[PDB]
């Protein structure tokens, strides 16, 4: 009513457009879903005086045209002001040369799809038709990154316009893409079992069209499993940033390697790994200084409408949890798409935070190029039939503006189409090779000859002394202090436990110049209070990392090594994905991921199945990620007992991974040191102990570290070092893990000279030669038994019971099993029932 | 202008006031007032006092992210108004809950100091808060509250909220279990569930309270709870598939702060909240935010301000409440239920508290968090502070409070003594649960020809003016023809099985990614009008008898979200919630079921042995080597076979449509409340040889072992057979076509349709019909380390030594991936198998 009362209604209106203007924005290319006298009156705006008509025009233009902005949810006021200053101001129109360049990208995007439709009508390619604006948008992201002088852009994306992105953004040769469609692959392309064309990656150098800077562009490989690559990309980028000494663990806060993550609208809302990966964005051990997210929102998921794909307004609403700004942009406006892309990069650079671009578009054809979409979405495809497409609509705009002519536009398309045909002809002209079955990739990585993993006594002692080389005035917790003192004593006197042997292995590698990354749930202290990789000051809370002292030589010079130890988030899928990604990103790093209990690794099953166990065969992607899985039957229940050995053994083929269950601390030390020094970029699966960590018998001597190597097959010390007679042995018990000690204690108690226990430390690849050689030392053996704690359908028996009598018939024909009955669950819920079952196994083994 | 600054200030408190609220009980991180303004006309001092009281005291309110204006106004009206204090009787009742909560934890600390119980100490306010949720649900006249929660205060919740007898809880600590408690392999005490009846203290209403079982896997039970509640809602005819939109079954989901932010299944389950096939009319979420995750600080557990920030994606209101204020906690709990009832939407309560002891009762927390535990040691505890507050108010005396605690402590000791007095039973190893569910004798699954014809006729019984898509119409017409003339394909036999069950009165729930039409355009369970977009479900016509009476059955078919973990979890929960329902979940390709590994491992394969929880969930997994790549080839048969033990599940790979029909009808009629794993076909859906006759549906039953038709119906001689090829799946047709082409009378192909439990007797009986067999081979498309060979190669020579000693394998080499990436390489490998099998 009054001038003071009207001014309050203006501030409400300013806020309404800033908070809810995006709900009115003309973002959908398909289009499916105070008095008038006060307009010329001046009002106070945060302070300057502006007319209502000018305030309203700025608000409508910024928030209700082809760009929908979601940013008021952000808690940082400086971020809200930064977005406000760049969206609520008239941004200069692009140059004729820049416009022509955008059209050239839309031309290369559309013609690439139509060419494939004409030549390979029967083959699926997951076309970007109806979403061609992704190409000039990604180009603008990469160009803006190059303008900031960044080092690399790493891309992860699904199937949608993948071939297009590889050819028009990354720079993968058209000849290579057409050869995959032709089915005529050379020995390098036909190597391994392989994977489909829209899962493959590439690398290249992006050169600025209107700038002088250049930037590396990489696209990583991925399975069909939508969004599974999300933490893998993050891990890959983090490893690269750590090598470049940029980012969280670097000197320069540049975060010069940029993750560019693409997504589909149904997969972004539906896959849990998306929230798991976004939750890593600002963590100390996982941050990459912000990811640029592009959602190719074609408002469909195969035959599923968005109404059945999510419970939220936008497919991007999950990204609001990390305070990420969200930009919904109309896919029919390539200039707004290129502008939002450059704004996104600028925001990422200013606040080192994630930015999400929701590109509203459509899918011109069916889900695949063979699917009929009118069966399930007739109304949408009746609307698509009327739409002209971004390329033709943008061409008509540029001719209308007077930038180009109809002839210039037509000659440009014919030049690109001509170039494709010329390359297609040469691929067809290549002589067709004989199609042969896929071959095992086992021989691709050769075991090095005579590799030494032993360390000198001085090394053990230095790692020991490092545990007591505390900073001035540091107050050690009274229950942590005996561990540090016992470790220095262990390093000089012997009887080294499992927890110290692990740190002796990692510390000696750091001293040799290796980067060690160790992470997992409560991994800094350890689930079983054994590691103490990081010790906390009882009074101040200051952290001390003893192994970090080994990154410096005694003269003061750096070794080149580093110890990166973190407590992970309560995730398995994202954390395992990230560590796999890290190991691929930096192959010279020692990357270890620890499960709280091995029973939780099934939460990251997609990473194990789709990346860790099959990545080499499928894409030639090498990873040496170490998985530490606490395993053992101790009466703690079915979810605190098994790391599912049987599952990893089942997945094993073509010498893809090393699967071990060491029984001694020294053997574990040699296993870890071999993995970090052998140069075999293949994963390592370690079934680690819980109660065995504190077993007084499960200790090792200094000579085991300084004079021995890894031993895949272990005999009882009485036959190798003692006065035991191998000829008295009639019964042979073959085992793996902590049950050896329980069997050895029973053998000692009853003085059973007729029984020998042989341990298999390396489960896969099977040490066939060493195992045969070891059994040949017991000539009077009449019966052999595989003994294990695990149920009959679990542990090593499902694979060993079948492979051992086949690979060694003269040694294992008639091999019987001693174990728990076949069980649905990994063990019993009661510790008392476990104890009875355990005694039954020992009684049977000595019956 | 002054009035404009007031509007910005009003907005500042409503949007960001929660950042200033005194919600943390530990406190770790550190002239115009009399003028009137237009809001009605109110003084700035009165506006400011209302804003500070509503948004900056012990309750932090996040709601301005909500897009519905009516929801924002509803919260504003209940939050920005002076709320009446609870009555002396209500206050005394809240203290009685805090007394029960703390004394239960101190009693277990004193009696079983060495056993881990995951104490709720420092978070005792969860008990009066949950009581207020349940009491408010009972006040709304709701039928049931189903709870899912982790380990934190689980024993406490079972004893003080659900009503699990203390005698039972203490017998679990003593390790003295009777035959019913010791049945199966079992699970730890803080994973078990219970049921009971909640009776209002100051009301006359009663409500069912249930707590569901769960594994250690934090948050995995979230979609399971949703599915369980949804099945109960559908039975009560309340909700989305009901006459009334009451949603009378309430999901009460509890969480830990580190698990809520870190587990992806949380976002997957929240994404289901408003979907047609998954919505439960809103979940009440309680986060026990003790600002710790074992030894991990919140700074390393999440990238967001609040552990609850993920729930803002479905526009859920979030209430951060101080755990030291039990009255604010009880008020927020009742506000949450009221919001859920008004808008049938999810509500999140973030109870800020602390963990008095270590992660477990044996863990020393000062090793990793010395500052936090130096602060906790100075804190008095919600029970003692609340006791002192009521003494100060004059509600109770020091004597009345002490006498109340003595009564609860005295009752606990009395019960503990009786459990100790019980005779200790001999501890024996766990036993298989196989015999618990017996196969029924002579169960008929065949239907009359008229039923096949009715399901056929239903595909063409289109509504008036309905326009069928030109490529969908031949499927409907071919189906009516198939129903009367025979040559029934796979896709129609499935709908014949489901349709006949609906006609018999069974509730059929079928869901999965693009399941309504089918990934391979074969199902067409829902047909869309080409002109209007109107949907028509042919099988729904079978829920009505020809006289017009309902059969009692219903067809619930949905397109799922792009999830595996939550969708499989939900369907498992649904099958447990309604055991009389036919619940089927279909994977796009079986290669994506590993995204639900935790549900398969922790619920489907081991739920019966661990908790006595029975599920008859059906997993449909499209499987087969066709050259579509390593992620469009295998459902990982070897993994399901590995998990199989104690007759927990049925694992099948049928080769004929008729067999699949009988497998599905047997599952829905046999009464065995155990899951079914079906490896379903892709190209075999359109194979002209993979068809069945009417007689196989009307006069036959499921056949676990199948012979070639030439021996059972044709003119083939079994005695001429010298080589025997044992197989499963679509490769049979490729082997049969090779046998026919080369006229190999010396070779016979025997199919194993049911992989687990192994049909040992039928398999032996079938092989005894080929007496001149000199060599036997297991033939499969799958790599040597995959398919049925890893288990069959070991079990078959052991269970049947006179038949399978020296059984050799014919398959693809052992592979890291389920198959090759090239279709050309697949074709060469496939021909190599056929060539070896007939070499
Ligand atoms: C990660 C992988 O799986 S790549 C494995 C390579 N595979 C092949 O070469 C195919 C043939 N395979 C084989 O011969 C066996 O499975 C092998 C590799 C275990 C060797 O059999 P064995 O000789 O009986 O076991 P053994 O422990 O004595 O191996 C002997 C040597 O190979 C090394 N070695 C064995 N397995 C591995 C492994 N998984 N990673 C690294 N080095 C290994 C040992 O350290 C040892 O080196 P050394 O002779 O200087 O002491
Ligand atoms: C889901 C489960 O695992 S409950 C399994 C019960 N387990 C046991 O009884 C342990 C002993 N096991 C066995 O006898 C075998 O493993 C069985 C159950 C497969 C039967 O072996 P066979 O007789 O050789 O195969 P067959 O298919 O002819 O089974 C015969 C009968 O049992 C029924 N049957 C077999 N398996 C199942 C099953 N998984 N679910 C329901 N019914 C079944 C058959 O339909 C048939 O019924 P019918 O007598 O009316 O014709
Ligand atoms: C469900 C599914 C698809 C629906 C796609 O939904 P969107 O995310 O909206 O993507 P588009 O619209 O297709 O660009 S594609 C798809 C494919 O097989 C990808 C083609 C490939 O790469 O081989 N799957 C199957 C699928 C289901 N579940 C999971 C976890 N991953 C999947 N890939
Ligand atoms: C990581 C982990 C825990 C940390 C708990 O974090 P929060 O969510 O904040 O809970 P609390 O503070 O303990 O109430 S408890 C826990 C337990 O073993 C639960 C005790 C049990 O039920 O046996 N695990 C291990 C764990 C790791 N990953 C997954 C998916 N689930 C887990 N349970
Ligand atoms: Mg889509
Ligand atoms: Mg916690």
């Amino acid at each position: 009513d009054s001038i003071e009362d009207k001014n309050a209604r203006v501030i409400e209106l300013i806020a309404a457009y800033r908070n809810r203007g995006h709900l009115m924005a003309d973002i959908d290319p398909l289009r499916l879903d105070l008095t008038l006298w006060d307009l010329d009156r001046e009002f106070k705006v945060d302070v300057q005086r502006k007319k209502l008509r000018d305030i309203l025009s700025v608000l409508r233009d910024a928030y209700c045209r082809h760009v929908g902005v979601e940013y008021t949810h952000i808690l940082e006021p400086e971020q809200q002001r930064w977005i406000q200053e760049r969206v609520e101001t008239k941004h200069d129109k692009p140059t004729v040369a820049e416009q022509k360049y955008i059209l050239s990208k839309l031309n290369a995007a559309e013609a690439f799809e139509t060419f494939l439709q004409t030549k390979y009508v029967g083959q699926k390619r997951f076309s970007l038709e109806g979403a061609e604006t992704v190409i000039p948008m990604m180009d603008a992201v990469i160009d803006q990154c190059a303008e900031h002088g960044l080092d690399e852009v790493v891309i992860a994306m699904p199937h949608r316009g993948r071939l297009n992105v590889l050819a028009n953004i990354v720079g993968k040769p058209y000849s290579q893409i057409f050869s995959e469609f032709e089915g005529n692959l050379n020995p390098s392309q036909a190597h391994g079992s392989g994977d489909v064309k829209y899962h493959l990656g590439a690398t290249g150098t992006y050169i600025q069209m209107f700038g002088d800077n250049d930037i590396e562009v990489s696209l990583t490989a991925n399975p069909s499993h939508l969004e599974a690559v999300d933490p893998v990309l993050e891990g890959l980028v983090r490893a690269k940033q750590d090598l470049l000494d940029t980012g969280e663990e670097g000197s320069d806060n540049r975060f010069s390697v940029v993750p560019l993550m693409l997504h589909g609208d149904a997969a972004f809302a539906g896959q849990g790994v998306v929230a798991e990966t976004l939750n890593l964005a600002l963590l100390r051990g996982y941050r990459t200084g912000g990811t640029i997210h592009i959602v190719v929102n074609n408002q469909i998921g195969f035959t599923t409408a968005p109404t059945d794909s999510r419970s939220s307004e936008y497919c991007t609403d999950v990204a609001k949890m990390i305070g990420a700004p969200i930009f919904h942009v109309n896919g029919d406006d390539p200039e707004a798409c290129a502008w939002v892309a450059r704004l996104a990069v600028d925001f990422r650079q200013a606040f080192k935070k994630d930015v999400v671009i929701d590109m509203l578009c459509y899918r011109r054809r069916g889900h695949n190029e063979g699917d009929d979409p009118s069966m399930t979405q007739p109304y949408m495809y009746d609307v698509i039939d009327t739409k002209r497409g971004s390329r033709k609509a943008y061409t008509e705009a540029l001719i209308g503006r007077g930038d180009i002519s109809m002839k210039e536009a037509e000659d440009a398309l014919r030049d690109y189409q001509g170039q494709l045909e010329r390359v297609f002809n040469e691929v067809r002209e290549l002589e067709k090779h004989e199609i042969e079955p896929s071959e095992s990739v086992e021989a691709d990585q050769q075991i090095p000859s005579k590799l030494a993993t032993a360390v000198d006594k001085a090394m053990l002692q230095r790692i020991g002394d490092a545990h007591l080389a505390l900073p001035e005035g540091f107050t050690v917790h009274p229950r942590v202090r005996p561990v540090l003192e016992k470790r220095r004593e262990m390093a000089y006197e012997g009887r080294i436990d499992w927890a110290f042997a692990e740190l002796l292995a990692l510390g000696s590698l750091i001293a040799e110049g290796k980067l060690v990354r160790l992470s997992g749930q409560d991994t800094q202290r350890g689930t079983f209070t054994q590691r103490h990789a990081v010790i906390v000051d009882r009074k101040t809370g200051e952290e001390f990392t003893p192994l970090q002292l080994l990154a410096t030589n005694p003269d003061g010079t750096p070794t080149g090594g580093k110890f990166l130890v973190y407590n992970s988030a309560l995730s398995e899928f994202a954390a395992v994905g990230f560590e796999y990604g890290y190991s691929v990103g930096n192959p010279d790093a020692m990357v270890l991921w620890e499960a709280q209990f091995g029973d939780f690794v099934n939460g990251a099953q997609s990473i194990i199945d789709e990346f860790i166990s099959s990545g080499e065969a499928k894409w030639g992607q090498l990873s040496d990620v170490v998985l530490l899985l606490p395993h053992g039957h101790e009466g703690q229940g079915p979810d605190h007992t098994s790391g599912r050995i049987e599952r990893f053994l089942q997945l094993w083929a073509e010498g893809s991974m090393t699967i071990a269950m060491p029984s001694t601390p020294a053997n574990y030390f040699h296993l870890l040191r071999r993995h970090g020094k052998d140069g075999i970029q293949r994963p390592l699966i370690v079934f680690t102990p819980k109660s065995m960590l504190r077993n007084k018998a499960a200790v090792s001597d200094i000579r085991d570290f300084t004079e021995s190597k890894f031993r895949s097959v272990l005999e009882e010390p009485m036959y190798t070092d003692g006065e035991g007679d191998r000829n008295k042995v009639t019964r042979l018990l073959l085992t793996s893990g902590k049950i050896y000690y329980e069997l050895a204690a029973r053998k000692a108690k009853e003085n059973r000279e007729d029984v020998a226990i042989v341990r298999i430390e390396q489960l896969a690849p099977l040490p066939r030669r060493r195992l045969a050689e070891t059994l040949d030392r017991y000539p009077n053996v009449k019966e052999k038994f595989w003994v294990q704690e695990e149920p009959a359908n679990q542990g090593a028996w499902p694979s060993f019971g079948l492979t051992l009598p086949e690979i060694l018939p003269d040694h294992f024909t008639g091999l019987k099993r001693i174990s728990r009955r076949a069980m649905s669950a990994p063990s019993s819920g009661s510790s008392k029932v476990h104890a009875v079952e355990q005694q039954e196994i020992l009684d049977t083994a000595f019956g």
